[PDB]
């Protein structure tokens, strides 16, 4: 397998087996045929980039029925509004500033830009969520960001002061074409800013459910610094974020155009000191993955033997990896509750557990809820105090299998 960043050799450390598309939710009547692929992860020999060993073609994941609605979380709505206000106070202060977002989804970040009257453009090749952004008055192009479409936007709209991508850069194997696009489009003094699940968090929390079709790369500061450098950019800031199980926001500028924050060198030194991307650490993570599988299925089977009911909460893309690697289906977890209309009255991929509206998670409550949306624990548990007061308990499997 050749590294998608630098062409070095990729060495596998974890094999999650055959997996379905994480975001495809079938009607119960649909034939049980699904596209599958081998999900496994390795680390490049030369640049330390951790990445999957099989690419799922983009069109199979992102398209008119891609289901994820960013705005379905109040935490994430606030998180992106604040980001947007931060950009409007700093990088977008010129005359006629321009910001491009890669992956704007339903307009969770760009609405704030639009409301500020700032010129902007979102790339959103999944047309269903693209439409929701256009309804809020956001300018959206229903296309993938890549070298050529970036060219097209530079030609017609001029340079962007800011190009931003959240939970999207790590989804793109063709990151070199994206970087070529960023080079063509970004102002000489602008910044390309992206935030994605952080390898450090994944390793410390054993959060293997962060590994699935749409997550091609598990970025670290070490590997991003390398990938930037090789394309003529430089990692000039890093910021850790608690969202989505733990992320880093990376800020790239043209090389030497700005001085790197002390936070960059410090995070690098921490990564180096903790041997984050050494093959041995990544293998130890893989070993911990198997322990979590074993403990979780032992728990679920015990619950069933003791006549306790178990449902799941959150029909996450992440959960596809849990249910398929661990072999958890409707016999162990009878339903999954979720707020996304187009995931309701469907079956989860691979495991085929029925998905029901969260409004259906109500008295009489099940004994246990397996919390797939564990990155949303605070927000969800706050809305579900009655469940816990009634005696229902949460099953978590990050960072360890435990009930509370
Ligand atoms: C907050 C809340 C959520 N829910 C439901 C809504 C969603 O279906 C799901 C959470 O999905 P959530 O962890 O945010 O992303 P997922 O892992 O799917 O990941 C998806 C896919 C993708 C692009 N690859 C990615 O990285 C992220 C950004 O999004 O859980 C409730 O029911 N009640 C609630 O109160
Ligand atoms: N090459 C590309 N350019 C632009 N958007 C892309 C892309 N490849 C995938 N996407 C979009 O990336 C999005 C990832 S979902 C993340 C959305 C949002 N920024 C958030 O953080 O919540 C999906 O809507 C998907 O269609
Ligand atoms: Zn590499």
């Amino acid at each position: 397998t050749a590294c998608r960043v630098c062409g070095g050799g990729v060495q596998e450390f974890l094999d999650l087996g055959r997996q379905p598309l994480s975001d495809r939710f079938r009607k119960p009547d649909e034939l049980d045929d699904e596209f599958t692929y081998r999900l496994a992860v390795g680390r490049c020999d030369s640049c330390e980039m951790v990445q999957l060993t099989e690419e799922v073609p983009r069109d199979l994941m992102f398209h008119e029925v891609f289901p994820y609605h960013s705005s379905g979380s109040s935490v994430m709505r606030e998180h992106f509004a604040m980001l947007a206000r931060d950009f409007l106070a700093t990088e977008l202060t010129g005359p006629d500033p321009f910001i491009v977002e890669i992956g704007c989804n339903d307009g969770i970040m760009l609405r704030t830009i639009q409301e500020a009257g700032v010129r902007h453009l979102g790339f959103e090749p999944s047309s269903g969520v693209a439409a929701k952004a256009r309804e809020k008055g956001i300018r959206v192009r229903t296309d993938f960001f890549e070298k050529a479409t970036a060219d097209d936007v530079r030609r017609t709209e001029g340079p962007a002061n800011v190009i931003y991508a959240a939970n999207t850069l790590c989804h793109i194997p063709y990151v070199q074409s994206v970087l070529e696009g960023v080079d063509a489009l970004l102002a000489p003094d602008g910044v390309f800013v992206f935030e994605d699940p952080y390898l450090g968090d994944i390793v410390a929390k054993t959060s293997f459910d962060q590994i699935y079709d749409e997550h091609f790369f598990l970025f670290s500061a070490t590997s991003v610094q390398g990938m930037a450098q090789r394309c003529g950019f430089e990692l000039v800031d890093v910021q850790r974020l608690p969202v989505h199980g733990g992320e880093v926001r990376y800020t790239l500028a043209r090389q030497g155009s700005r001085t790197p924050s002390a936070a960059v060198a410090q995070l690098l030194a921490a990564e180096r000191e903790q041997e984050l991307s050494d093959m041995a650490t990544l293998r130890a993570f893989a070993g911990n993955v198997v322990k979590i599988r074993d403990e979780l299925t032992a728990l679920l089977h015990r619950l069933r033997a003791e006549g306790r009911s178990v449902v799941g909460y959150g029909a996450t893309a992440k959960s596809a990896t849990v249910t398929n690697f661990c072999g958890i289906g409707p016999d162990l977890v009878h339903s999954v509750y979720d707020t996304t209309p187009d995931k309701q009255n469907r079956l989860t991929p691979g495991a085929h557990i029925p998905v029901r509206p969260a409004s259906a998670f109500s008295d009489p409550y099940p004994d246990y809820a397996l919390l797939f949306a564990w990155n949303h624990a605070e927000e969800i548990m706050a809305k579900e105090q009655e469940f816990h007061q009634a005696g229902g308990r949460w099953i978590l499997y990050v960072p360890e299998v435990h009930i509370r």
